RNA sequence: GUUCUUUGUAAAGUGCCUUCGAAGAGUCGAGUUGUUUGGGAAUGCAGCUCUAAGUGGGUGGCCAUCUAAAGCUAA
């Protein structure tokens, strides 16, 4: 079979918007190895991790229709990143032109310097 | 103002003490199709398939604030 596998938590709060529901699109699309389920303190989560058994976890938070926190981490054991978000460019914009075919495990490119911390 | 009628163990009020002490469901809410929103898009609504709780629930930053699903009301 394969050494690495994953299954994705995508549960954002209460308050949605469309620079939130087009997020939720994206990035629910994005990860064909995820589950996707209704919205929703800060307990419950890992034990969701249980129900649907589920291995990577991740929770977008609004306040105000304006601060988007990730959370970020891998039940029980996480750890966890609290995140925040600004100036959002999804998919939907008429200048990304994509047309993407579904599920494809991407390629990524990242700095070196992230390991220098 | 004058005058008549006042009635029955008739109401009501205030404080202290003792026993008690109920709070609105096809709703709330969930997914979605529309529709609108300057509120960022269901924000609000309507439809559909599903549909709760009682030291609870809503809304918002451990904390604060309020009590939905019934109703009247002059300037």
């Amino acid at each position: 079979q394969f050494m690495n596998k994953q299954r994705t938590l995508l549960i954002s709060s209460r308050g949605v918007n469309y620079r939130h529901r087009h997020l939720i699109q994206d990035l629910s699309g994005l990860l064909p190895h995820s589950r996707k389920e209704p919205k929703l303190d800060l307990q419950q989560l890992n034990e969701i991790a249980e129900l649907y058994n589920c291995n990577n976890v991740l929770f977008f938070e609004a306040r105000k229709h304006q601060d988007l926190y990730l959370w970020l981490s891998k039940p029980p054991n996480g750890p966890t990143i609290k995140f925040y978000i600004q100036n959002l460019h999804t998919m939907d914009e008429l200048n990304f032109t994509g047309n993407c075919l579904k599920g494809s495990r991407p390629v990524l490119s990242f700095d070196q310097r992230f390991e220098s911390s």
